[PDB]
């Protein structure tokens, strides 16, 4: 499909540069081969393949200086070159050469009046996961990339744009930030802003923003790139005073902090998918920004909603504990049918001044369930599990108004659903937060892997188990009935948390003993101790980063409390400016000791 | 409000900088900006602002000799300044450079007669967890807490006392014990001693007590400054005689043992909430101190209390076995009323001898009680178990004297709170005394973190499951009758100690057979393992450090041991002197092997 028609594309490059002995001796420089060639008939100078790639584009991505100088001279209406098919449209061999790095014949092209504006806006060039380098769409933004120092002085003399924005409005500080040494990125990225020393007025190179509005400091911190941070950071910062080992220092805290209805740092690096962002979330100013915001504000106003939610359930649970239930009508259909109650009617409901008390806490209930969802509707896995529940109070809402059967189930639903959002409340707690980490990635991770394997343990067996208990009496380890009731056995045999099955009183049947032994050693030994070493293993895994798990619940739940929450109850972090004459930007005061 | 006012009071220091010039110009030395407004009208030479800072203050505090010394000449009235609004209070210019350690600058200080006396008793000051640096109230401890050689030398020159006390009594000597840095410590202690070479009468500068009581030596001890601890010992050693790679050397033990009723250094390593202080426990006087004294004297006596406790219980057993019972008066109000027996009454207790040779036991009980408390009350754990024990004696001793109900529970609690006392005596022995740290830190440490989300998902589930038995027949699978009785069944169905709960003999309800499925996974597989798997780390945490747990245990014992028992019955260790010509004290041979 994709990936096989990009290969047959490399190999009939190959077979075209076999046919021609121009674009032949392009490859292997035969200064005989070419000027033999170039000597005789006209022979096709610019004729093009599948790709649209010329002789002068072959030689420089072959690297010959040499062959490509001869062509030089043949034919210097070329350089201008669009090579364009699709994939590899806008590009210039003024690109091959930089990223080949051959300072040579790049000379000879800026000698020739080379382009340095051309965007490579080819399919091979787009950041996307299935091209591999990401350098950008310019010629500058190419030699930044692949470390050229030599040539990213040489382009800018030419004419290098270096504010020049590609087709998703990256400039090149964005593009050293995408690169996957680290290390080498920083010191281009210096390079790129020393030659801004003109043009400060409209953002001075390291204020634009890309499409999506990100700047330099901001991209730094959403794909994770911690060594750009850091050093972003130093631009940032202000020396007070440095009392012998201590030192105070203010951050700046205009991009970090929630300046706006701009998007701020910290609400990009919860929501990204990228892992390493998460690793910004302890750096200097940020760590101590985060503890500000949840000790000084954050966490007071959250325990306040874990105690109206605390009550808010009880006055849920006491209400579906004290339900209309009334012993029933007609009688037994069956000595199974084992019911001695019904349920009342609405009618007769609410007669007792002891019921128009209770309908109160129902109404208290309801008036919460509406309250969530317009909270939440207009908008992680705690937020699906508060919108089932106010869902499952607003089905048995309906449910009564017309008076009709299965409330129960609803509600069965509702309370499991009801308090275990309680241990959502647990993450403002260091040292319960990430057991609800625990309880996911065990349910996500080792049990809906190892599941299918139980499942298919159990209908073997349990389908084995069922044909030698259907004929015989079904009140004698009758733990068979049904092909449900099996699956109710052999789950809770697998597990042992019922019994294991014996009667000892009856000729027993045969084949179930053998069968038995051949399930109790697979399941309740082997495959059961199988999973408690599994989850035994994601224990050791989440308790062994259980601070650094923590602290993005905080970030994550503090950012959520100040959106919601209005200005006036959540004031604005640090101490503000015009008053001790910094700038009108907010800022922060750390202290510290070497 | 504490620290907001803090970080308030740098930045306004900020702005009053940036409002005077000559407090500017102080910053960076602007000797053209100071010069011009001298030569000017008098301009407030000496005025304040919110700290008390002057512009001498200024320019120490950002290191500028130069704007310092032009300043001198301008204003030579200055020098001895106390910076003192309630937070700086008491602090010098004088003490600045020091601590910045600028020795040209404290050079023009002296030569202007500066004071090496000032007491900066301001709250920045204290040795409070709010302050993290703690280096004196005084130039002298200044110069020596931050290594500084030079002026160390320099300022008791120009009269700077070696012996005077801050405000809490610390000398110079225990101010350098409190140091992090443990190495730069030690060499700048010996320099203040050396040159006390003068002053040996009354306790030559490593004698004298803060107002704790405390030396440098017993300081080192409580502080867990290892590193000062073993430098200190070799002032009190003495090597006695050295047979080729033998070696027999005395140890002083008169700080370390208990002297009188002082508190010895085995007292305060033992009652401190600091955890290095535990590492002393095992150096080269002290390890063998303790097991002097535990193999012959500690041992003897706690196994006798051992064995004299092991029949005293046994004394409350066998009178709470034989407990006045008799067949019960009224009759059955239900056939759940399910009692055979009733309590018997004072008059008809005491009847037959056999009875009064029983009451001999209980006397023997109560007598025990009353001792406890006599021993106890007038001062770990097990001290709160053994007043709990002793009480519920003396409550159901009165409870008997009035005869009235309920005398079972007193005792219920009695037993398992007499019985698991033994489990205190178990520290007297190497491989049964770091086991009770296992049970403690596994209850305080595991189960009350995590004992929270167990009781989230039980009132979940337990309430879930009611809901589906409140309409059914309370015999039949009757595991659900009462809000009580679920949260006593999903607690054992949590924990799988009774059987998973099936009838398979009616038509079922059906929500609950979804429902246990739903439980079973997440309570006896995912959450009752979570927290095997987390005692397990707890297991192996406390048997890694096995051997130093129960070594302080030892130490926690024999202090409490020699402390209650009479002079006579535990002899001073070591070997006394006066006799063999040392001293009145009271020494310890060591001898080894290199
Ligand atoms: C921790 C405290 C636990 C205390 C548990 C108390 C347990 C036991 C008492 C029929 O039965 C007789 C009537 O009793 C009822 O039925 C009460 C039904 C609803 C109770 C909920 C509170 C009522 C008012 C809602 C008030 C607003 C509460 C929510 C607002 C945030
Ligand atoms: C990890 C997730 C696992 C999900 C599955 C775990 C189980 C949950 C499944 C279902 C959840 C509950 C729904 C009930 C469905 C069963 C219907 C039934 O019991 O009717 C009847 C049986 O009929 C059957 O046996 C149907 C089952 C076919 C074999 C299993 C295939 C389904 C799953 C496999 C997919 C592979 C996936 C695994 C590998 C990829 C009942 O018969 P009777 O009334 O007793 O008749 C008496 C006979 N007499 C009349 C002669 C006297
Ligand atoms: C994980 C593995 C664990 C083992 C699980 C087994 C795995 C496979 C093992 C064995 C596979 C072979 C099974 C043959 C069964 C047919 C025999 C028969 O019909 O029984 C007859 C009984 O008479 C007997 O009991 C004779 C003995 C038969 C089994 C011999 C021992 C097998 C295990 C040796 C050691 C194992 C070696 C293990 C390797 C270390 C008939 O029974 P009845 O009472 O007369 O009446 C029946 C009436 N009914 C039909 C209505 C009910
Ligand atoms: C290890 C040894 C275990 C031996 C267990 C013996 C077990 C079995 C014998 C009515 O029943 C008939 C009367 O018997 C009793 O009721 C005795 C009740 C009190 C017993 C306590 C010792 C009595 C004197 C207390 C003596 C002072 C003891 C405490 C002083 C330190
Ligand atoms: C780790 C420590 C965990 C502590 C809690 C663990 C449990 C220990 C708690 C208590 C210990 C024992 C005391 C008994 C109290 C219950 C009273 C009761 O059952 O009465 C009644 C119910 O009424 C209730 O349901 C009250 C419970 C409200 C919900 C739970 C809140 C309390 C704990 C949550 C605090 C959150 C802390 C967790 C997160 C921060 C009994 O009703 P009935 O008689 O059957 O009536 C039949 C109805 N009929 C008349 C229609 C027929
Ligand atoms: C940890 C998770 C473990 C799973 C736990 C479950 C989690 C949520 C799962 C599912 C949520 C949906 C629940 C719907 C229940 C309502 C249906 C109903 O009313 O039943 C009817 C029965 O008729 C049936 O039995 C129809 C089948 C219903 C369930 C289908 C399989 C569900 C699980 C598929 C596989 C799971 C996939 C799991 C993912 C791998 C009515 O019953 P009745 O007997 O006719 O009479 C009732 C009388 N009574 C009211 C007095 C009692
Ligand atoms: C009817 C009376 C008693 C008024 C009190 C009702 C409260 C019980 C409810 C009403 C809506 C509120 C909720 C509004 C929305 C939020 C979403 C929040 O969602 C998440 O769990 C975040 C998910 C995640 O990050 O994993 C949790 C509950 C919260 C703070 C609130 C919890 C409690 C509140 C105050
Ligand atoms: C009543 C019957 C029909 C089924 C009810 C059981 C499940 C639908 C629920 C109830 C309790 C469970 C929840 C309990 C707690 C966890 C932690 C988890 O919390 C996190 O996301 C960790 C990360 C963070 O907190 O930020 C989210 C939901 C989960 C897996 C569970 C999701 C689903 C479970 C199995
Ligand atoms: C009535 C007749 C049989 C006389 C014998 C009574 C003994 C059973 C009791 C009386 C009070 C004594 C106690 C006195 C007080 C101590 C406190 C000691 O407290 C602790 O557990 C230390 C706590 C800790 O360090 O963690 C334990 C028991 C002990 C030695 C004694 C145990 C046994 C004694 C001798
Ligand atoms: C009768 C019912 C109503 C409740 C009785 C149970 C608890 C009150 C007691 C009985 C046994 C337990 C104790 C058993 C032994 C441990 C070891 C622990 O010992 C230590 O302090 C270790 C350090 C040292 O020994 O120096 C202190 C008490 C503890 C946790 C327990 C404290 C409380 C427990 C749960
Ligand atoms: C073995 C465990 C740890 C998980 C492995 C896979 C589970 C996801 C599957 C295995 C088979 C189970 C099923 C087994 C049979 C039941 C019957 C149930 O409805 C009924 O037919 C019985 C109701 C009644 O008896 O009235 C619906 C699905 C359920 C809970 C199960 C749903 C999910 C279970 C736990
Ligand atoms: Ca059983
Ligand atoms: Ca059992």
């Amino acid at each position: 499909s994709w990936a096989q028609s990009r290969d047959e594309q490399n190999l009939l490059q190959q077979k075209r540069i076999w046919e021609s002995p121009l674009l032949l001796a392009a490859k292997d420089n035969d200064v005989q081969a070419l000027n033999k060639l170039l000597k005789y008939e006209d022979c096709k100078v610019h004729q093009r393949g599948a790709m649209g790639e010329t002789a002068l584009h072959i030689a420089a991505l072959y690297d010959n200086l040499e062959a490509a100088m001869v062509l030089m001279e043949a034919a210097p209406e070329l350089v201008f070159e669009p090579m364009t098919s699709e994939l590899y449209e806008g590009q210039t061999a003024l690109h091959i050469a930089v990223v080949n790095q051959n300072m040579n014949l790049v000379r000879a092209l800026l000698a020739r009046r080379a382009s340095v504006s051309a965007r490579a806006t080819g399919t091979a060039f787009r950041r996307s996961p299935c091209n591999l380098i990401y350098f950008g769409e310019h010629p500058l933004s190419f030699a930044a990339c692949v470390n050229s120092e030599e040539i990213v002085r040489l382009l800018i003399e030419h004419g290098a744009d270096i504010r020049a924005q590609d087709s998703l409005g990256n400039t090149v500080l964005h593009i050293l930030i995408l690169q996957p040494n680290k290390t080498f990125a920083c010191q281009m990225y210096n390079l790129l802003l020393s030659y801004d020393r003109h043009g400060d007025h409209l953002q001075p190179l390291d204020l634009v923003p890309n499409h999506q509005g990100l700047t330099p400091f901001k991209l730094a911190g959403v794909e994770g790139n911690t060594v750009m941070f850091q050093h972003l950071m130093q631009k940032r910062k202000h020396t007070q005073w440095t009392y012998g080992p201590l030192t105070s220092t203010l951050y700046d805290l205009t991009e970090i902090d929630s300046s706006g209805d701009e998007q701020s740092l910290l609400e990009l690096i919860i929501t990204t998918k990228k892992r390493e962002a998460r690793q910004i979330l302890d750096q200097t100013p940020v760590k101590e920004l985060v503890s500000l915001k949840w000790k000084r504000y954050g966490r007071p106003y959250f325990c306040m909603l874990g105690a109206i939610y605390l009550l808010y359930i009880i006055c849920f649970t006491m209400c579906c504990i004290y339900r209309p239930l009334k012993p029933r009508t007609n009688n037994r259909t069956s000595p199974r049918d084992n019911t001695l109650l019904q349920q009342k009617l609405l009618q007769e409901a609410y007669m007792t001044p002891k019921d128009d008390i209770r309908l109160v806490g129902e109404l208290v209930t309801v008036i919460g369930a509406i309250i969530i969802l317009l909270v939440e509707v207009p908008d992680g896995p705690f937020h699906v599990l508060i919108i089932t529940y106010a869902f499952m109070v607003l089905v048995t809402m309906v449910m009564r108004l017309i008076s009709a059967s299965g409330e129960v189930v609803p509600m069965s639903f509702a309370l499991v659903l009801g308090w275990c959002n309680v241990m959502y409340f647990a993450r403002g707690f260091q040292m319960l937060g990430p057991f609800t980490i625990m309880i996911q990635k065990m349910i996500f991770g080792d049990l809906m892997r190892f599941c299918w394997l139980m499942a298919v343990v159990i209908l073997g067996f349990a389908s084995a188990f069922y044909i030698i208990f259907q004929t015989e009496d079904p009140e004698e380890l009758g733990h068979f009935y049904d092909y449900p009731m099996a699956l109710f056995s052999t789950f809770e045999l697998f597990l042992t948390i019922i019994d294991g099955p014996a009667n000892y009183n009856v000729d027993l049947p045969f084949m179930y003993s053998i069968t038995y032994a051949a399930f109790a050693i697979i399941a309740t030994l082997l495959m059961l101790n199988l999973l408690i070493a599994m989850m035994g293993d994601t224990h050791w895994r989440v308790a062994h980063e259980r601070d650094e798990l923590w602290r993005a619940q905080i970030v994550a739940t503090t950012v959520m409390l100040e959106r919601k929450l209005p200005r006036c109850l959540w004031p604005r972090s640090g101490i503000c400016g015009r008053e001790y004459g910094l700038g009108d930007r907010w800022f922060l005061r750390v202290e510290d000791r070497q």
